[PDB]
């Protein structure tokens, strides 16, 4: 295994290093607005050194944006793929690439058998080529790496199953900036090449000047270069035809033959039909554009994309584009003075030719590490808005992520009879979650009615996972001699304290000495180690005692159920109470407990005090005390001591008894919208200067203090803010309701004396932490980065890490600060084609963990390393947000067969290892059962403080085991023990069973 801490990779282009060197001047470059006037020596080309030109037709098909998936399918995409099948069948030289497998599966299953076989023939002979072959073209900012792999797996599994092809070239022309998570996953899924488009106009210019637009993209920690993937960055403003033929859109627009009589060229020179009278002049004009594009690249092989949004819809667009281009190719190829060979081609054809040129010593490509965030398409129009837009659905993504993992893991342990409809359910759940990874899904850049479609699809997916999970738990914990399932029955309902939070959903367990004395509850632990976590349930009485199934008592706390009402004041229930206790759950296992009512206070249940600083609670045995606003200090267990202001906001953290009171102030601020010039929208973050504090007024502060759990809650305007303490890093919950505050972005900022300087760290796709440097030379919105799972600041002694349960936008705009946007309400459109602002806000419960740590005894990476690494504590805290324990309440009065535990024999793997995916790959009807596992090992900082896990042997009667691509679709290594994986490596294994 490489050291990913002490050794700094040597690369030609390191994006943090490049960003520091670059001036980012927005100078007018001429016809190429953001570059220069390209010049080539025409004696470069001759009969032995020709320019080889691949014109690759394509159609950008969004699975939701202005219209829903189904609306676009019926209006546009079904016509595009019908015409593709017809025109490619009829015209053997015509080529076409397709990215979005969600639309292609939708289309293909509706074809007659004859059309299906015609479709198969144009894929077999390389006319129609799948590029990436993901379910969608995913967002690369907000997306979790697990969901990127999920949607890739769903598309390529469909392609291999129904078309017997697996793409090895990726096409990502529309995501709003680009993550190195994509090559990481692609290169471990058999990919050889990838293409990207939406990078900062100054980055395009800088790299274009050095012909570094093609590069071997490696991970920021990768010293060896084993992660390296060949990347082609397109050089210009757009993927449309005006911006793909060459540097002058005025000329290129004339070679988009659909723009003749209801689309036109904004540069006012129309395309003209190619005739014997003009082909000589047109060819000269076009080949001059191509030869300028070729100056930006190191080989004599040129990629010329030919397409746009929902193109190749009408049969006559196929005609007009194919016939004009063929007349040009025929003229150009026959005329030796050009020294061009031009033809229709595919993306793979381009990359194959480029690598032939490389092997022949004709070019040697530079190495690159880093990311391509934050994207600007022009001037100061940075796309940091969508890091936060529609934060409700951003949170929902992380919840559905966890439920699909839990549902697939729990149901994997057994084969299911097809009458159970497990496969049906999991396929729906995976596809709705896969669809939401679209760059108009999780981004929050779709119209209101499309966001509603995504929400309803994810809601059906959640319900599907719940049904699989409850059926699975009943089977795993009911004695096999008794187990006799009704596959339509709800044996358990799920209890979730964190989603929606917002809604009054959660069921109250009703107990009574006569009516129903006791209730079985079950906790699931998807992580492959022993875990202890406080769980809570709503109960009808405060006189409840907790036992395991062996009747061993378990220490418990009962709190009141509080709600907030609109000044903003708390109200308490007189009919339901929270019972709180510590569940100990095996690795990838289940634990059963029992809640029992009594006359009065049981031996092993404590009651929390309540202090209203500025109310009956039924049979709650401790009355609510009252008082004037004042500072408070709270400690739970031997964990930290937290001090709060008189407004209920954290002011300091003391880690241990004999350590300092470290200042850490939470503060809410607001950003506004520019009155004159560019308006913030779903995409763009264009603040009118620094954020200004939110007037907190005189807010009610609720203090609950218990043996197991305490909290400080306050009703601020727009936000119920809560700090929860359970004996380690506290948990922050914001109930965010931006209500009517038009042209407002609400931000949450932390202020420390940490000596961070201009340095902060933010994660990419919850996989890796990347070093950011604040740049005063760039506007505020450019120092905003994705916060998909966490951010931190540190000096020589102290680190502060904020972990998120949801992707949001954030920065460190000054030494010792962190900030993260909560929500944004925007009256204006930002002129990127969405044609509306963001006025559909709804209450969302944001969740966080706050880890203050001393790092002076931690082995930090080189001051030159572009990566940072979490501590054990911060990593485990991210794990508690993203993959908490699942809670099951038994639906019926009695549970015969009930067992106490599943997975007590499962190995407890080292803390840095995760079984990201467990998925049974085969239905019951298959002779050999097969189960897929994705193993991810992170890298944790060593600070001076477990069994071997072999997934091949987790299920019994293993006949075979291999290392696979992460999609499980190809074997890389026949083994039957899975070897343990390196820090920052992800490996897949498929075990076969007799
Ligand atoms: O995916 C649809 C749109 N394409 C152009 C850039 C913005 C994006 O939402
Ligand atoms: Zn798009």
């Amino acid at each position: 295994c490489q050291d990913v801490v002490q050794d700094v990779p040597n690369v030609d282009v390191q994006m943090l290093e490049l960003y520091d060197r670059m001036s980012f001047k927005d100078i007018d470059g001429g016809v190429w607005k953001q570059g220069w006037n390209i010049k080539y020596d025409p004696l470069k080309y001759n009969a032995h050194h020709k320019l080889k030109v691949f014109v690759v037709p394509h159609s950008h098909n969004d699975p939701g944006w202005i219209q829903t998936f189904e609306e676009y399918y019926q209006h546009d995409t079904k016509h595009i793929l019908s015409n593709a099948l017809r025109h490619l069948h009829d015209n053997p030289e015509m080529k076409f690439i397709w990215a979005e497998i969600s639309y292609f599966a939708r289309f293909y299953h509706d074809l007659g058998e004859n059309k299906k076989l015609q479709m198969k023939s144009i894929v077999k002979n390389g006319q129609l080529e799948f590029v990436t072959g993901g379910w969608v073209m995913p967002d690369e900012a907000n997306s979790h790496w697990r969901n990127v792999l999920l949607q890739l797996t769903e598309g390529q599994t469909w392609l291999k199953q129904f078309m017997n092809v697996t793409p090895t070239a990726s096409w990502a022309i529309d995501p709003f900036g680009h993550s190195p998570t994509m090559p990481y996953i692609l290169q471990k899924s058999g990919f050889k090449n990838m293409l990207i488009q939406r990078t900062h106009y100054s980055v395009k210019k800088e790299l274009a000047q050095q012909r570094q637009l093609e590069f071997l993209w490696r991970q920021i920690w990768d010293n060896k270069g084993d992660t390296a993937l060949f990347t082609h960055m397109m050089p210009f403003y757009s993927y449309d035809i005006p911006h793909t033929c060459g540097p002058d859109p005025k000329v290129c627009c004339q070679f988009d033959f659909k723009r003749m009589g209801g689309l036109s060229c904004p540069w006012k020179v129309p395309p003209r039909t190619i005739s014997d009278q003009n082909v000589a002049a047109r060819s000269d004009l076009l080949v001059d554009q191509w030869k300028k594009k070729a100056e930006l690249y190191r080989t004599n092989v040129l990629l010329i994309p030919l397409g746009d949004d929902f193109r190749f819809k009408q049969n006559t667009e196929w005609d007009v584009q194919r016939v004009n281009y063929e007349r040009l190719f025929e003229h150009i190829n026959s005329q030796a003075h050009f020294n061009v060979q031009a033809q229709f081609g595919t993306l793979q054809e381009y990359f194959d030719a480029v690598h032939q040129a490389e092997r022949a010593g004709q070019a040697e490509f530079p190495t690159l590490s880093g990311d391509f965030f934050t994207y600007a398409d022009r001037s100061d129009n940075y796309w940091s808005g969508y890091y936060t837009s529609r934060p409700y659905h951003k949170r929902m993504d992380r919840v559905l992520m966890h439920y699909v993992r839990a549902a697939e893991m729990l149901s994997a342990w057994h084969s299911w009879d097809g009458m159970a409809r497990i496969e049906e359910r999991l396929e729906q759940a995976r596809r709705e979650l896969s669809l939401f990874q679209h760059h108009d899904g999780i981004t929050g850049t779709a119209k209101t009615h499309v966001v509603v479609d995504y929400e309803q699809r994810m809601q059906e997916a959640l319900k599907a996972c719940q049904m699989v999970m409850q059926q699975s738990v009943y089977r795993l914990l009911t004695k096999p001699s008794i187990y006799s399932p009704d596959f339509s029955f709800s044996y358990f309902t799920l209890d979730d304290s964190r989603w929606p939070g917002v809604e009054d959903s959660r069921t109250t367990i009703i107990l009574g000495e006569d009516i129903l004395p006791s209730k079985h509850v079950v906790m699931h632990n998807t992580l492959p180690h022993w875990r202890e976590q406080l769980v809570d349930f709503y109960v009808s009485s405060p006189f409840v005692s907790v036992t395991d199934l062996a009747n061993n008592p378990v220490e418990a706390q009962v709190s009141p159920v509080w709600s907030w009402h609109h000044t903003i004041h708390p109200q308490g229930s007189t009919t339901k109470y929270r019972i709180i206790f510590k569940a100990r759950v095996p690795p990838m296992g289940l634990a059963t407990y029992v809640l029992t009512i009594s006359d009065s206070k049981p031996e092993h249940t404590s009651y929390a005090s309540n202090l209203l600083l500025r109310l009956p609670l039924g049979q709650y045995p401790e009355d609510v005390k009252f008082g004037d606003p004042r500072e408070i200090s709270l400690r739970v267990g031997n964990g930290p001591t937290l001090a709060f202001s008189e407004q209920g906001l954290l002011k300091s953290i003391q880690l241990t008894q004999d350590s300092p009171h470290v200042p850490v102030h939470f503060k809410f601020l607001k950003y506004g919208v520019r009155s004159h010039g560019d308006r913030s929208g779903a995409y763009l973050f264009l603040p009118n200067g620094p954020a200004s504090p939110v007037e907190l007024g005189q807010p009610v502060v609720l203090v609950t203090k218990g043996k197991l759990e305490s909290s400080v809650s306050v009703g601020l305007p727009s936000v119920v803010h809560q700090t929860i303490m359970r004996g380690g890093a506290p948990e922050i919950r914001n109930l965010v309701d931006i209500g009517s505050l038009d042209n407002t972005e609400i931000v949450m900022r932390l202020e420390t004396h940490i000596d961070s300087g201009d340095i902060f760290y933010t994660d990419l796709n919850g996989l890796q932490f990347i070093k950011r440097r604040r740049l005063d030379k760039l506007p505020l919105q450019a120092n905003y980065y994705p916060i998909p799972s966490g951010m931190f600041i540190e000096d020589a002694n102290t680190r502060l890490t904020l972990l998120t349960g949801q992707p949001l936008g954030g920065s460190s705009l000054a030494s010792g600060e962190l900030e993260i946007m909560q929500d944004r309400r925007l009256a204006s459109d930002d002129e990127r084609g969405l044609g509306q602002g963001v006025l559909d806000n709804k209450p969302v419960l944001h969740i966080y963990r706050l880890v203050l740590e001393k790092v002076n005894n931690c082995v930090r990476p080189s001051e030159l390393h572009p990566a940072g690494y979490l501590t054990s504590a911060a990593h485990k805290a991210s794990q508690s947000l993203l993959d908490p324990l699942d809670k099951f309440i038994f639906a019926e009065n009695e549970w015969i067969g009930a067992q106490g535990q599943f997975g007590g024999d499962h190995p407890s793997a080292r803390e840095d290892l995760d079984v990201s995916v467990m998925r049974r790959l085969t239905k019951s009807s298959a002779k050999t059962q097969r189960v897929g596992y994705v193993l991810h090992r992170t890298n944790l900082m060593q600070c001076g403080t477990t069994q071997k896990l072999d997934v091949c042997h987790l299920l019994p009667n293993v006949a075979r085991c291999e290392r696979t691509t992460l999609t499980f679709l190809q074997n890389l290594e026949h083994l039957m023990v899975a070897p343990e994986v390196c820090p920052m490596e992800t490996a897949a294994y498929v075990s076969s069973h007799s």
